[PDB]
């Protein structure tokens, strides 16, 4: 079997979409763009 979660960091910056962990207020802002915008799936009419 496998066990031993030792992947902690306590980063100050975190994504509001997944909760990632960054170090600067820039790298996190860029990773966000990835969230806002995905393949053409689910026509959300408006
Ligand atoms: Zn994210």
């Amino acid at each position: 079997g496998s066990s031993g979660s030792s992947g902690t960091g306590e980063k100050p910056f975190k994504c509001v979409e997944c909760g990632k962990g960054f170090s600067r207020r820039s790298a996190l802002n860029v990773h966000h763009k990835l969230h806002t915008g995905e393949k053409p799936s689910g026509p959300s009419s408006g």
